[PDB]
């Protein structure tokens, strides 16, 4: 029962949170599906703080309390909760003012960021020194060490690889209390365990990221298709490696809108006008579809004199190489932060209306290539026909050489995978559990037809699935790394790994 100095210290200082006020704030997430309270929150002022938790929980015999890191609990099924167990309130490190949490180097070639720092902070420090990082996710409101912990993906990561392939190095404070600095040149095996690792290993204080100059604007397109063979080959030829080259465009995503909810979906897009709504409704009906897609894509550039003609042309070459139906070309240009930050709108919108704060059981994967046909028959064209769809059904395609297998981050074997995201919004009790069970129905038709996914964002409660998410191989190097960095088993109880 003894406490050490330094974990009483933080008590004293009121550091050490036990208070329903405090409990009750990291026992939610965004999915609002799954809570559990914590016996106790940590509202560290310094990494010293995260030390004396992690040395104190390493060096006391039969230490019972899970510890885990809440980034802003973006998590959709508890991975970020402590169930009776210490939160850190990761946010209270960017308090003070002295040290920054962020800083771009004199060079600028990379950003150092705390890992409890969101993107949108780091996206403004960033642009201030004219320079940002190349790989997204499409919200900005997460922290650095909560994407980095799962992989971060956008319409960038085709060409740029997910967040956790644009990192230099990190600070990470293991569940032994160790505070480590890690890169491919040292403790590599940290590193890579780390990165995609779910917050099992230890936590990221800070990490290094890749930037790029930064762009000042987004040409900003949407391509309507109603035959998904022509819209999955063209997101393919957009993303497609040139004979280690790319591409003229920048970032590259696509949607499904089922034909019941289109003219609601659409306008809902905050892209499409209404006449834009009209015109693809009534093309819908021409060709009969019960489904049509969208390609969404940018083409970045800088404030130059000839820019604006140069896009136009350059646009117009892309285009060209394209088949989406004739006269279904929409554009926009935007400034290049406000392109990023697109989502923070939508949850602005959503929220006053009551519609944010509201169970989210999001289905995400990565589907091989060769199955995504199949997937849009079964799935866009099978189960989900026939109900309301409240949100965005988003399919595209990555780049398996733009990811590091020897990384936690689990993908499928196919060259090409799409990220399919089905981010649903319940409207009702009964709703959410028709939702539940949609998404189960989802993942057993993929079973049945031999589909080798990986989920995305999901956390699994059977050691069976989760040796199948990594892969019998892949798990046993997932296991020895535990073994090394959270021997205890205390690290992010909510994923359901280890506890
Ligand atoms: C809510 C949401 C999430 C989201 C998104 C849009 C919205 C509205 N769009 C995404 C996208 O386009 N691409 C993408 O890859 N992910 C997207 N997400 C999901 C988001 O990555 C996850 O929610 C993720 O968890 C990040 O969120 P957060 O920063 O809020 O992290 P957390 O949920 O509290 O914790 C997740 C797990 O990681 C561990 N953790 C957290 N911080 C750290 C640090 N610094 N070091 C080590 N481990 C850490 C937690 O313990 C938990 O297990
Ligand atoms: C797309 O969905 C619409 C409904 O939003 C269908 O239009 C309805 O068709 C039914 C039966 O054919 C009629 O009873 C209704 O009067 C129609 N309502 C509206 C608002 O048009 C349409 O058939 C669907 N198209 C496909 C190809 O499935
Ligand atoms: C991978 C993932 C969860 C992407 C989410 N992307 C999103 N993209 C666009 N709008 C959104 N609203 C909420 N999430 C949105
Ligand atoms: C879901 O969110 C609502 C609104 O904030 C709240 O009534 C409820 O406790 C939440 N449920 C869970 C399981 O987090
Ligand atoms: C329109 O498509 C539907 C559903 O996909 C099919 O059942 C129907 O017979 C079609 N109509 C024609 C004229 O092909």
């Amino acid at each position: 029962r003894p406490w050490p100095a330094s974990l009483a210290a933080l008590a004293l200082d009121g550091k050490l949170r036990t208070d329903s006020n405090a409990t009750a704030a990291a026992s939610t997430d965004f999915g609002n599906i799954t809570s559990a309270l914590p016996a106790a929150v940590l509202y560290p002022s310094s990494t010293a703080d995260l030390v004396a938790l992690l040395s104190a929980a390493n060096s006391t015999p039969g230490w019972p309390y899970t510890i885990a890191f809440r980034g802003r609990g973006h998590s959709l099924m508890g991975q970020a909760f402590a169930p009776g167990g210490v939160v850190v309130n990761m946010a209270s490190l960017g308090d003070a003012a002295a040290p920054p949490r962020i800083n771009v180097s004199a060079d600028g070639r990379y950003v150092d960021a705390g890992g409890e720092q969101v993107w949108i902070d780091v996206l403004r420090a960033s642009l201030a020194r004219g320079v940002a990082p190349r790989s997204w996710t499409d919200y900005l409101y997460l922290t650095v060490g909560g994407t980095l912990s799962n992989a971060g993906i956008s319409g960038q990561a085709f060409r740029h690889g997910p967040q956790i392939s644009n990192v230099l190095e990190m600070d990470v404070i293991t569940g032994h209390g160790e505070m480590v600095t890690c890169s491919k040149q040292l403790n590599a095996d940290l590193f890579d365990a780390v990165l995609g690792g779910l917050g099992q290993f230890g936590v990221i204080t800070r990490a290094r990221i890749a930037v790029e100059p930064a762009p000042a604007r987004a040409r900003w397109v949407r391509l309507v298709y109603t035959d998904f063979a022509a819209f999955s080959a063209d997101q393919e030829r957009l993303t497609a490696p040139r004979p280690a080259s790319f591409g003229p465009m920048s970032y590259v995503e696509g949607s499904v809108f089922v034909n019941q909810s289109l003219a609601t979906d659409l306008a809902n897009t905050g892209f499409f006008t209404d006449a834009d709504v009209a015109r693809i409704v009534a093309l819908a009906g021409e060709r009969n579809a019960t489904t049509v897609y969208s390609i969404e894509a940018t083409l970045n550039y800088d404030n130059a004199t000839a820019a604006a003609a140069a896009v136009d042309q350059e646009l117009a070459s892309v285009l060209g190489t394209l088949s989406y139906v004739e006269g279904f070309a929409f554009q926009r240009d935007v400034a290049y932060a406000a392109f990023l930050d697109r989502v923070h709108g939508e949850e602005v919108a959503l929220n006053k209306l009551g519609l944010w704060r509201v169970p989210h059981p999001w289905l995400n994967m990565f589907v091989p290539r060769s199955r995504i046909a199949d997937f849009d028959r079964g799935v866009f064209k099978g189960i989900l026909q026939g109900t309301d769809i409240v949100g965005q059904l988003i399919v595209y395609p990555l780049n398996k050489s733009m990811w590091d297998d020897g990384m936690s981050a689990a993908t499928p074997s196919e060259d090409v995978f799409y990220a399919v995201s089905l981010l649903f919004s319940s409207v009702a009790p009964n709703d959410l559990a028709r939702l539940q069970e949609q998404n189960r129905r989802i993942l057993r038709f993929c079973d049945l037809a031999g589909i080798q996914y990986k989920t995305y964002l999901a956390r699994h409660t059977d050691r069976s699935d989760w040796v199948r998410h990594f892969g019998a191989a892949k798990w046993n190097r997932f296991v020895e790394m535990k073994n090394k960095y959270d021997p205890k088993r205390l690290l992010s109880p909510g994923q359901d790994i280890f506890n």
